[PDB]
DNA sequence: GGAAACAGCTATGACCATGATTACGCTCAGGATGTATATATCTGACACGTGCCTGGAGACTAGGGAGTAATCCCCTTGGCGGTTA
């Protein structure tokens, strides 16, 4: 038990709280919430004190709390609904790269939006120093052969990614029926 | 019957109210003053003719400024979300 970090948009902070006392009591987590003093207490307290195993904080908090997170090395950053971070310049991203944990579990509700471009967008900051390349990886699959249409080259797209990733569909296992 | 005590009357002073007087201002007076006005007469400067000539206005060629098309890509724009001073 550990030292975590977890992500929520603004209004989803009290469910993953809500659920983790639920379902596991045992784990001290917090709703990284407040003002700059109210902050503060949660810094030198308990965050400072270690006491503690998940933190649970906003997209911007984390940018607010950058400098007293990076002293904390982490187990996994856990990043729900991982929409921000499309963009390689949004600034969420340049803060992500800069902390140290032994895992990194991304997490989505939707898959990637727009672009191969955008796919390892979100899967270069999954193995950095795997890929460390931009320009080397989308024309290594030049757009599901934007050019010929083959639509064959896609398979090499899907038969790394298949045992490196995993969608399950509602339709399928309904849950809901 | 005498003495004290109180009450009412009287007078006088004080204070307020009214009348007058005065002084000052101003607004009429009236004088002083300086300004506009008109006129008749100089006069110098502005306007106009004359002559002349050289820039202005065509007349002509030639070669690149300007003008357009096509292209692109980077940037401004706007609304929000969430903070905070």
């Amino acid at each position: 038990p550990g030292p975590f970090l977890v992500i929520a948009p603004k209004s989803t902070l009290n469910n993953w709280l809500r659920e983790i006392n639920r379902w596991t009591p045992d784990v001290n987590a917090f709703i990284l919430q407040g003002d700059k003093e109210e902050r503060a207490e949660l810094i030198q307290k308990k965050l400072l004190g270690c006491d503690f195993d998940v933190v649970i904080a906003s997209y911007e908090i984390i940018i607010r709390e950058k400098s007293p997170l990076k002293k904390i090395n982490w187990e996994y950053i856990i990043i729900d609904e991982a929409h921000r971070i499309k963009n390689e310049e949004s600034m969420l991203s340049q803060v992500l790269r800069e902390f140290t944990s032994r895992n990194r579990l991304l997490i989505t509700g939707t898959p990637l939006q727009n672009n191969l471009h955008e796919l390892w967008a979100l899967l270069n900051f999954l193995l950095p120093d795997i890929f460390s390349d931009a320009q080397d990886f989308d024309d290594w699959f030049s757009s599901e052969s934007t050019e010929e249409d083959q639509d064959k080259i896609v398979k090499q797209l899907h038969t790394v990614l298949q045992p490196f990733l995993l969608r399950r569909i509602k339709s399928d296992v309904e849950t809901s029926l």
